Parts: C-alpha cells; structure tokens; sequence
C-alpha cells in the first residue's frame, strides 16, 4: 500500500557554458547526487524536484557542440538520449549565440527526442543588443521555447511548468 507519485525522467543537454549547471541547481537545489559516468572522469550530476504533485528526475548530460562521436562526451550523451529514452530532453540554448547553439538542437530534433527548448541568457542578449524573435523561433523549430535568465532567477518557474506539460507529451 501507500502513495505512488507519478515519476518522470528528464535530461539536460546543451553546449558548454550555456547555464546548464545554473539551471540544474535551480531546479533541484539540495537533492543532488554527484558522481562520474562509468569508467570515466566525466562528471554525472543527477537530482530531482517535485512539481504539482509529480516527481521529476533530472540528469545533467555532458556539454556538447554536436552529437557525432568525436569525443566520449558526445558518445555518452548520444547513447543516453537514444538508449535511455528520457521522458523529456530539455535543450538548453544560449540566446547570445543562437546559430551555433542550434547546430546541436537540429541533431536532437532529427533523433526524435521529446524536446523542450530552454532559451537561457535572455538578460545577456538584451544587454548586448542581440535580438531574438522567440515566436519565430518556436514556429520554425516546431518545438516549444521558454525564455529565461537562470542566473538572475527569472523564468525558472516558467520552465518548471513547461516541463511538467511537455512531459505529458510522450
Ligand atoms: N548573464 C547570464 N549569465 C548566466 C545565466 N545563466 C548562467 N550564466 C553564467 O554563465 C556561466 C556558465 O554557467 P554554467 O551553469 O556553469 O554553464 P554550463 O557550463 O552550461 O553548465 C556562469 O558564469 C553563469 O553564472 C543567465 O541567465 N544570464
């Protein structure tokens, strides 16, 4: 007997230095396990948060620019996405270098990942005069995008909500 909280598995992936760690910490806080991927010194962060009565397991994937097989990072990440089948892939994208960030995003879509796009660093883009038409972006990609500035703690609660929804979309 007892309670059964419905549970989900989500993965965070993006280029290095886009706010992945910042977003991971904001989502999971103190519930966090830090270890290595097997037989390797690549860090594996996992944690969970609870939202609207459901449990969300988060795994931080290694930062990568592409999902070929040019590094063990890429191999680890690709193998996880294809073969561990997360309920949702949150692709964290840096608004201050969209074009280069989207290279990875495209491969992700092309793998049939259940995608949600977290468009981070909106504040940095604003201050550098970088213009992003978020709507045009959603439309062209055909994936939901959530603008935020995780370091400034804005849009994180949006992200949480959008995640709880994009997950029921498997
Ligand atoms: N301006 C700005 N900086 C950010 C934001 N999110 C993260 N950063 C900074 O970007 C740098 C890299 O963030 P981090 O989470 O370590 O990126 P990661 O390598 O993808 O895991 C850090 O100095 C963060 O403080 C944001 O929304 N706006």
């Amino acid at each position: 007997g007892g309670s059964h909280m419905k549970s989900y598995e989500i993965a965070l992936i993006g280029n290095p230095n886009v706010g992945k760690s910042t977003i991971f910490n904001a989502l999971t806080g103190e519930n966090v396990y830090i270890g290595n991927w097997p037989g390797v010194t690549v860090e594996k962060k996992e944690g969970e948060f609870e939202y609207n009565g459901e449990k969300f397991k988060v795994v931080d994937l290694p930062g990568v620019y592409s999902l070929t097989a040019n590094s063990i990072d890429e191999i680890i990440a690709r193998d996880y996405i294809i073969n561990e089948k997360p309920d949702l892939v949150v692709n964290i994208v840096d608004a201050t270098a969209l074009e280069r960030n989207l290279y990875l995003t495209l491969q992700l879509m092309e793998m049939g990942a259940n995608l949600l796009l977290a468009l981070n660093k909106m504040d940095l883009a604003k201050s550098l005069g970088i213009e992003i038409d978020v709507d045009k972006l959603e439309k062209i990609l055909g994936v939901k995008v959530v603008p935020l500035s995780a370091a400034k703690k804005m849009g994180i609660e949006e992200l949480k909500k959008a995640i709880s929804i994009a997950v029921k979309d498997k």
